[PDB]
């Protein structure tokens, strides 16, 4: 079992623990209720062992689309934060912590991709898909390409692809159809084909992964990439003289990359689920917290909008903002790893001639409509 009186955290390695502790040291200065933050290995992996047994931590930090699957076997509390304190976020973000209806979490911080582009080789980037390929030549007569990113993973692709209308699934009745899948239809076939047509063409490389691109960029080769605030730290360090834009739109739509929200669960089997509320409420979700948190290791975009209405003052993260709230919740259900796994292949087929688009897609479309 858990002990009572006070609280366990988990959050993983690469994140700022060193300033959730402070937030927690504050906490024991205000009300002598100790915290302790810990960061084991593989820790989503071990919590479900573990919460099985009644036991772990008393909150675990970790992104939303994770927590489908402890809340489906009720590792996580329902939470109980007020109208009033549910203003004080993104209202975008409360849904992405909601599994049958009921909030099991507390949104912390948000992310998505958004195009990073060098300002020496092109400091006026491109707002459109398809005045890429043109840029690629003139660039290219000049020794250099326009764009390299991850092409491996379908958290990649999506964005283009779903721009025009694609989605995983519909998400209206409280919760997500099944049935209701967006990966057949005519924007997703769009986007796929102009993703497949730079590689034929040319302006891209099927075989192009993370390491591959984020080399490219951060050695001055490419003018472009695609990626998350994680990969901020590493272009730091190579100096190149880097900016963080809203992603091209496609068809005169916007591009819409998924979205994942650092969340905080209080666990089914903690005895001190009042101490956890007050702790994440009115201590970790403040400015204060965040900052603390956030000192130590950047979160990137956050929730709480007196916070992030701060850190905007960083066109980075304004515009990982931005580009989150055109994106896609990650959905939590059970039926999302079909799609992932559907839309990967999907991806791999078309780009290597295994399939045609129509084809990859209405055959991923079937398998996860299955
Ligand atoms: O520095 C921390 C940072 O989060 C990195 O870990 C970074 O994570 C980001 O990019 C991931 C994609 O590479 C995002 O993962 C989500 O999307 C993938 C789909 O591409 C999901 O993976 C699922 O599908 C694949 C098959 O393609 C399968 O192998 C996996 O087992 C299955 O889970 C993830 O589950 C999603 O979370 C991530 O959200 C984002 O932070 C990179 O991973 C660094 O390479």
């Amino acid at each position: 079992k858990i002990e009572e009186g006070k609280l366990v955290i988990w959050i993983n390695g690469d994140k700022g623990y060193n300033g959730l502790a402070e937030v927690g040291k504050k906490f024991e200065k205000d009300t002598g209720i100790k915290v302790t933050v810990e960061h084991p290995d593989k820790l989503e992996e071990k919590f479900p062992q573990v919460a099985a047994t009644g036991d772990g931590p008393d909150i675990i930090f970790w992104a939303h689309d994770r927590f489908g699957g402890y809340a489906q076997s009720g590792l996580l509390a329902e939470i109980t934060p007020d109208k009033a304190f549910q203003d004080k976020l993104y209202p975008f973000t409360w849904d992405a912590v909601r599994y049958n209806g009921k909030l099991i979490a507390y949104p912390i911080a948000v992310e998505a991709l958004s195009l990073i582009y060098n300002k020496d080789l092109l400091p006026n980037p491109p707002k459109t898909w398809e005045e890429i390929p043109a840029l690629d030549k003139e660039l290219k007569a000049k020794g250099k390409s326009a764009l390299m990113f991850n092409l491996q993973e379908p958290y990649f692709t999506w964005p283009l692809i779903a721009a025009d209308g694609g989605y995983a699934f519909k998400y209206e009745n409280g919760k997500y159809d099944i049935k209701d899948v967006g990966v057949d239809n005519a924007g997703a076939k769009a986007g796929l084909t102009f993703l497949v047509d730079l590689i034929k063409n040319k302006h891209m490389n099927a075989d192009t992964d993370y390491s591959i691109a984020e080399a490219a960029f951060n050695k001055g080769e490419t003018a472009m990439t695609i990626n998350g605030p994680w990969a901020w730290s590493n272009i730091d360090t190579s100096k190149v003289n880097y900016g963080v834009t809203v992603l091209p739109t496609f068809k005169g739509q916007p591009s819409k990359p998924f979205v994942g929200v650092l969340s905080a669960g209080i666990n089914a089997a903690s005895p001190n689920k009042e101490l956890a509320k007050e702790f994440l409420e009115n201590y970790l979700l403040t400015d204060e917290g965040l900052e603390a948190v956030n000192k130590d290791k950047p979160l990137g975009a956050v929730a709480l909008k007196s916070y992030e209405e701060e850190l905007a003052k960083d066109p980075r993260i304004a515009a990982t903002m931005e580009n989150a709230q055109k994106g896609e919740i990650m959905p939590n259900i059970p039926q999302m790893s079909a799609f992932w796994y559907a839309v990967r292949t999907a991806v791999i087929n078309a780009a290597s001639g295994r399939q045609t688009v129509d084809e990859a897609l209405k055959d991923a479309q079937t398998r996860i409509t299955k």
